[PDB]
Protein backbone atom coordinates (compact mmCIF):
# COMPACT_ATOMS: atom_id res chain seq x y z
CA UNK A 1 0.00 0.00 0.00
CA UNK A 2 1.22 3.48 -1.20
CA UNK A 3 -0.22 6.95 -0.96
CA UNK A 4 -0.43 8.76 -4.27
CA UNK A 5 0.71 12.41 -4.28
CA UNK A 6 -0.24 14.11 -7.51
CA UNK A 7 1.62 17.30 -8.43
CA UNK A 8 -0.71 20.27 -8.74
CA UNK A 9 0.62 23.51 -10.21
CA UNK A 10 0.16 26.54 -7.96
CA UNK A 11 -2.83 28.19 -9.58
CA UNK A 12 -2.09 30.18 -12.71
CA UNK A 13 1.70 30.02 -12.23
CA UNK A 14 4.29 29.30 -14.93
CA UNK A 15 8.07 29.39 -15.47
CA UNK A 16 8.34 33.17 -15.04
CA UNK A 17 6.75 33.00 -11.57
CA UNK A 18 9.22 30.41 -10.31
CA UNK A 19 12.20 32.16 -11.93
CA UNK A 20 11.20 35.16 -9.81
CA UNK A 21 11.33 33.01 -6.67
CA UNK A 22 14.65 31.55 -7.85
CA UNK A 23 15.96 35.08 -8.30
CA UNK A 24 14.88 36.20 -4.84
CA UNK A 25 16.63 33.21 -3.29
CA UNK A 26 19.74 33.83 -5.37
CA UNK A 27 19.86 37.53 -4.51
CA UNK A 28 19.53 36.80 -0.78
CA UNK A 29 22.34 34.20 -1.12
CA UNK A 30 24.46 36.99 -2.48
CA UNK A 31 23.33 39.49 0.15
CA UNK A 32 23.72 37.39 3.32
CA UNK A 33 27.24 36.33 2.54
CA UNK A 34 28.53 36.50 6.13
CA UNK A 35 26.64 33.36 7.29
CA UNK A 36 28.79 30.58 8.81
CA UNK A 37 32.11 32.46 8.70
CA UNK A 38 31.44 33.63 5.17
CA UNK A 39 30.59 30.25 3.73
CA UNK A 40 27.17 31.67 2.96
CA UNK A 41 23.81 29.91 3.00
CA UNK A 42 24.37 27.80 -0.17
CA UNK A 43 25.43 24.54 1.58
CA UNK A 44 22.75 24.61 4.29
CA UNK A 45 20.02 25.17 1.68
CA UNK A 46 21.27 22.15 -0.28
CA UNK A 47 21.25 20.12 2.96
CA UNK A 48 17.70 21.37 3.72
CA UNK A 49 16.50 20.27 0.26
CA UNK A 50 18.04 16.82 0.79
CA UNK A 51 16.76 16.30 4.37
CA UNK A 52 13.21 17.38 3.47
CA UNK A 53 13.29 14.92 0.58
CA UNK A 54 15.35 12.14 2.21
CA UNK A 55 12.65 11.01 4.64
CA UNK A 56 10.92 9.27 1.74
CA UNK A 57 10.16 5.57 1.91
CA UNK A 58 9.60 3.89 -1.50
CA UNK A 59 7.65 1.08 0.15
CA UNK A 60 4.65 3.15 1.28
CA UNK A 61 5.38 6.59 -0.12
CA UNK A 62 5.54 8.17 3.35
CA UNK A 63 7.81 11.20 3.89
CA UNK A 64 9.36 12.83 0.81
CA UNK A 65 9.46 16.40 -0.51
CA UNK A 66 5.79 16.66 -1.50
CA UNK A 67 4.12 17.61 1.76
CA UNK A 68 6.58 20.22 2.97
CA UNK A 69 6.35 18.69 6.44
CA UNK A 70 9.59 20.13 7.84
CA UNK A 71 7.49 23.14 8.80
CA UNK A 72 5.94 20.95 11.59
CA UNK A 73 7.76 20.72 14.90
CA UNK A 74 8.31 16.93 14.90
CA UNK A 75 10.37 17.11 11.73
CA UNK A 76 11.88 20.53 12.48
CA UNK A 77 13.16 19.18 15.80
CA UNK A 78 14.56 15.88 14.44
CA UNK A 79 18.04 15.66 15.89
CA UNK A 80 19.13 14.66 12.38
CA UNK A 81 18.04 18.09 11.22
CA UNK A 82 20.01 20.15 13.75
CA UNK A 83 21.36 23.24 11.98
CA UNK A 84 18.71 23.25 9.22
CA UNK A 85 16.72 25.89 11.14
CA UNK A 86 19.20 28.32 9.60
CA UNK A 87 18.02 27.35 6.12
CA UNK A 88 14.40 27.67 7.11
CA UNK A 89 14.99 31.14 8.54
CA UNK A 90 16.72 32.16 5.31
CA UNK A 91 13.67 31.08 3.33
CA UNK A 92 11.09 32.86 5.57
CA UNK A 93 11.29 36.28 3.87
CA UNK A 94 11.19 34.46 0.54
CA UNK A 95 7.99 32.68 1.51
CA UNK A 96 6.60 35.95 2.81
CA UNK A 97 7.13 37.64 -0.55
CA UNK A 98 5.82 34.67 -2.52
CA UNK A 99 3.18 33.15 -0.24
CA UNK A 100 1.62 31.23 -3.17
CA UNK A 101 4.49 28.75 -3.44
CA UNK A 102 4.10 25.49 -1.52
CA UNK A 103 6.54 24.70 1.29
CA UNK A 104 7.79 21.59 -0.55
CA UNK A 105 8.31 23.56 -3.74
CA UNK A 106 10.20 26.21 -1.76
CA UNK A 107 12.45 23.82 0.16
CA UNK A 108 13.36 21.88 -3.02
CA UNK A 109 13.80 25.05 -5.13
CA UNK A 110 16.11 26.41 -2.41
CA UNK A 111 18.42 23.43 -3.02
CA UNK A 112 18.35 23.82 -6.83
CA UNK A 113 18.98 27.54 -6.59
CA UNK A 114 21.92 27.04 -4.21
CA UNK A 115 23.58 24.43 -6.44
CA UNK A 116 23.25 26.56 -9.59
CA UNK A 117 24.31 29.80 -7.96
CA UNK A 118 27.40 28.01 -6.58
CA UNK A 119 28.38 27.22 -10.22
CA UNK A 120 27.12 23.63 -10.07
CA UNK A 121 25.17 21.90 -12.85
CA UNK A 122 21.70 22.99 -13.97
CA UNK A 123 19.09 20.97 -12.12
CA UNK A 124 15.72 20.70 -13.88
CA UNK A 125 12.98 21.35 -11.34
CA UNK A 126 9.24 20.67 -11.37
CA UNK A 127 6.58 22.51 -9.37
CA UNK A 128 3.35 21.23 -7.86
CA UNK A 129 4.23 19.85 -4.44
CA UNK A 130 1.24 20.41 -2.16
CA UNK A 131 1.30 21.11 1.56
CA UNK A 132 -0.02 18.19 3.61
CA UNK A 133 -1.26 18.20 7.23
CA UNK A 134 0.76 17.84 10.41
CA UNK A 135 -0.20 14.19 10.89
CA UNK A 136 1.50 13.30 7.56
CA UNK A 137 4.89 14.35 9.02
CA UNK A 138 7.23 11.34 9.00
CA UNK A 139 8.73 10.30 12.36
CA UNK A 140 12.34 11.03 13.25
CA UNK A 141 14.97 8.47 12.24
CA UNK A 142 14.65 8.16 8.46
CA UNK A 143 17.83 10.17 7.77
CA UNK A 144 21.18 8.39 7.77
CA UNK A 145 23.79 7.91 10.50
CA UNK A 146 27.38 9.02 9.71
CA UNK A 147 29.33 6.54 11.82
CA UNK A 148 28.58 3.48 9.66
CA UNK A 149 30.15 1.56 6.77
CA UNK A 150 29.59 1.02 3.08
CA UNK A 151 27.09 -1.79 3.56
CA UNK A 152 25.02 0.53 5.74
CA UNK A 153 25.17 3.27 3.11
CA UNK A 154 24.15 0.96 0.26
CA UNK A 155 21.28 -0.52 2.21
CA UNK A 156 20.18 2.90 3.47
CA UNK A 157 19.82 4.41 0.02
CA UNK A 158 17.86 1.43 -1.34
CA UNK A 159 14.98 2.87 0.65
CA UNK A 160 15.25 6.04 -1.53
CA UNK A 161 15.51 3.96 -4.74
CA UNK A 162 19.16 5.03 -5.31
CA UNK A 163 21.82 2.68 -6.80
CA UNK A 164 25.59 2.80 -6.28
CA UNK A 165 26.19 5.39 -8.96
CA UNK A 166 23.38 7.60 -7.66
CA UNK A 167 24.68 7.33 -4.10
CA UNK A 168 28.27 8.24 -4.95
CA UNK A 169 27.11 11.10 -7.14
CA UNK A 170 24.82 12.51 -4.43
CA UNK A 171 27.56 12.32 -1.82
CA UNK A 172 29.64 14.74 -3.91
CA UNK A 173 27.47 17.47 -2.34
CA UNK A 174 29.86 17.11 0.61
CA UNK A 175 32.15 19.44 -1.36
CA UNK A 176 29.88 22.07 0.15
CA UNK A 177 29.85 23.58 3.64
CA UNK A 178 31.12 21.74 6.71
CA UNK A 179 30.25 19.60 9.70
CA UNK A 180 29.56 21.52 12.88
CA UNK A 181 30.35 19.78 16.19
CA UNK A 182 27.29 21.15 18.00
CA UNK A 183 24.98 20.07 15.19
CA UNK A 184 26.11 16.55 14.35
CA UNK A 185 29.04 15.56 16.56
CA UNK A 186 31.50 16.01 13.66
CA UNK A 187 33.71 19.00 12.90
CA UNK A 188 35.35 20.49 9.85
CA UNK A 189 35.03 21.13 6.11
CA UNK A 190 35.52 18.35 3.47
CA UNK A 191 37.59 20.66 1.31
CA UNK A 192 38.80 24.11 0.40
CA UNK A 193 36.24 25.30 -2.16
CA UNK A 194 33.24 24.83 0.04
CA UNK A 195 30.83 27.37 -1.46
CA UNK A 196 31.62 26.54 -5.10
CA UNK A 197 30.12 23.28 -6.48
CA UNK A 198 32.98 21.12 -7.89
CA UNK A 199 34.13 17.51 -7.80
CA UNK A 200 36.59 18.34 -4.99
CA UNK A 201 35.05 15.74 -2.63
CA UNK A 202 36.27 12.85 -4.77
CA UNK A 203 39.70 14.38 -5.40
CA UNK A 204 40.19 14.90 -1.70
CA UNK A 205 39.04 11.35 -0.83
CA UNK A 206 41.61 9.95 -3.18
CA UNK A 207 44.49 12.37 -2.82
CA UNK A 208 44.62 13.53 0.81
CA UNK A 209 46.48 11.58 3.50
CA UNK A 210 43.68 10.63 5.89
CA UNK A 211 44.13 9.74 9.55
CA UNK A 212 41.42 8.17 11.68
CA UNK A 213 41.09 10.47 14.72
CA UNK A 214 38.63 11.26 17.53
CA UNK A 215 37.08 14.72 17.51
CA UNK A 216 36.10 16.73 20.60
CA UNK A 217 32.72 14.98 20.79
CA UNK A 218 34.61 11.68 21.13
CA UNK A 219 33.50 10.56 17.67
CA UNK A 220 35.81 9.07 15.04
CA UNK A 221 36.33 10.98 11.78
CA UNK A 222 39.01 10.96 9.11
CA UNK A 223 41.26 14.02 9.12
CA UNK A 224 43.90 15.41 6.80
CA UNK A 225 46.85 17.67 7.39
CA UNK A 226 45.24 20.21 5.07
CA UNK A 227 42.51 20.65 7.73
CA UNK A 228 39.82 18.66 5.89
CA UNK A 229 37.71 15.79 7.25
CA UNK A 230 35.61 12.88 5.99
CA UNK A 231 32.77 11.15 7.84
CA UNK A 232 33.07 7.36 8.32
CA UNK A 233 30.32 7.05 5.67
CA UNK A 234 32.23 9.27 3.25
CA UNK A 235 35.43 7.27 3.72
CA UNK A 236 33.39 4.10 3.13
CA UNK A 237 33.16 5.15 -0.54
CA UNK A 238 36.84 4.30 -1.00
CA UNK A 239 36.79 1.22 1.29
CA UNK A 240 34.19 -0.55 -0.87
CA UNK A 241 35.57 -1.62 -4.24
CA UNK A 242 32.34 -0.85 -6.13
CA UNK A 243 32.03 2.64 -4.70
CA UNK A 244 35.74 3.23 -5.15
CA UNK A 245 35.56 2.77 -8.96
CA UNK A 246 32.85 5.42 -9.15
CA UNK A 247 34.75 7.83 -6.91
CA UNK A 248 37.67 7.50 -9.30
CA UNK A 249 35.41 8.21 -12.28
CA UNK A 250 34.03 11.40 -10.82
CA UNK A 251 37.45 12.49 -9.60
CA UNK A 252 38.57 12.26 -13.22
CA UNK A 253 35.54 13.66 -15.05
CA UNK A 254 33.97 16.90 -13.85
CA UNK A 255 31.31 16.94 -16.54
CA UNK A 256 30.22 13.35 -15.83
CA UNK A 257 29.88 14.16 -12.14
CA UNK A 258 27.83 17.26 -12.97
CA UNK A 259 25.48 15.30 -15.24
CA UNK A 260 25.05 12.40 -12.84
CA UNK A 261 24.58 14.69 -9.85
CA UNK A 262 21.93 16.70 -11.70
CA UNK A 263 19.91 13.54 -12.49
CA UNK A 264 20.22 12.05 -9.02
CA UNK A 265 19.42 15.32 -7.27
CA UNK A 266 16.32 15.92 -9.33
CA UNK A 267 15.26 12.33 -8.70
CA UNK A 268 15.79 12.72 -4.94
CA UNK A 269 13.67 15.89 -5.02
CA UNK A 270 10.90 14.23 -7.05
CA UNK A 271 10.67 10.85 -5.28
CA UNK A 272 7.09 10.10 -4.21
CA UNK A 273 5.46 12.53 -6.68
CA UNK A 274 3.17 11.62 -9.54
CA UNK A 275 3.30 14.13 -12.35
CA UNK A 276 0.12 14.18 -14.51
CA UNK A 277 0.87 13.48 -18.18
CA UNK A 278 -0.17 17.05 -18.96
CA UNK A 279 2.05 18.58 -16.30
CA UNK A 280 4.47 21.30 -17.48
CA UNK A 281 7.90 20.13 -18.49
CA UNK A 282 10.68 20.53 -15.92
CA UNK A 283 11.92 24.10 -15.64
CA UNK A 284 15.59 24.99 -16.04
CA UNK A 285 16.18 28.29 -14.31
CA UNK A 286 18.76 30.79 -15.48
CA UNK A 287 21.33 31.89 -12.91
CA UNK A 288 21.64 35.51 -11.85
CA UNK A 289 24.87 35.62 -13.84
CA UNK A 290 23.16 34.36 -16.98
CA UNK A 291 20.49 37.07 -16.51
CA UNK A 292 23.02 39.89 -16.00
CA UNK A 293 21.53 40.37 -12.55
C1 LIG B 1 25.21 8.73 4.05
C2 LIG B 1 24.62 9.84 3.72
C3 LIG B 1 24.92 11.16 4.42
C4 LIG B 1 25.32 11.37 5.67
C5 LIG B 1 25.59 10.38 6.78
C6 LIG B 1 25.46 12.77 5.88
C7 LIG B 1 25.87 13.37 7.03
C8 LIG B 1 26.09 14.72 7.19
C9 LIG B 1 26.55 15.40 8.37
C10 LIG B 1 26.84 14.65 9.67
C11 LIG B 1 26.64 16.69 8.12
C12 LIG B 1 27.09 17.84 9.03
C13 LIG B 1 25.90 18.59 9.59
C14 LIG B 1 26.37 19.66 10.53
O1 LIG B 1 27.08 19.31 11.45
O2 LIG B 1 26.02 20.79 10.30
C15 LIG B 1 26.25 16.92 6.76
C16 LIG B 1 26.28 18.11 6.12
C17 LIG B 1 25.93 18.32 4.83
N1 LIG B 1 25.33 17.46 3.99
FE1 LIG B 1 25.48 15.37 4.22
N2 LIG B 1 25.16 13.33 4.70
C18 LIG B 1 24.82 12.44 3.76
C19 LIG B 1 24.42 12.67 2.49
C20 LIG B 1 24.21 13.86 1.90
C21 LIG B 1 23.55 14.10 0.63
C22 LIG B 1 22.93 13.01 -0.26
C23 LIG B 1 23.55 15.43 0.42
C24 LIG B 1 22.95 16.25 -0.74
C25 LIG B 1 22.88 15.77 -1.92
C26 LIG B 1 24.21 16.04 1.52
C27 LIG B 1 24.46 17.36 1.68
C28 LIG B 1 25.09 17.94 2.74
C29 LIG B 1 25.54 19.33 2.74
C30 LIG B 1 25.52 20.35 1.62
C31 LIG B 1 26.10 19.58 4.11
C32 LIG B 1 26.72 20.88 4.62
C33 LIG B 1 25.70 21.71 5.37
C34 LIG B 1 26.32 22.93 6.00
O3 LIG B 1 27.47 23.24 5.75
O4 LIG B 1 25.60 23.56 6.75
N3 LIG B 1 24.54 15.07 2.37
N4 LIG B 1 25.97 15.72 6.28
Amino acid sequence: KTLVHVASVEKGRSYEDFQKVYNAIALKLREDDEYDNYIGYGPVLVRLAWHTSGTWDKHDNTGGSYGGTYRFKKEFNDPSNAGLQNGFKFLEPIHKEFPWISSGDLFSLGGVTAVQEMQGPKIPWRCGRVDTPEDTTPDNGRLPDADKDADYVRTFFQRLNMNDREVVALMGAHALGKTHLKNSGYEGPWGAANNVFTNEFYLNLLNEDWKLEKNDANNEQWDSKSGYMMLPTDYSLIQDPKYLSIVKEYANDQDKFFKDFSKAFEKLLENGITFPKDAPSPFIFKTLEEQGL
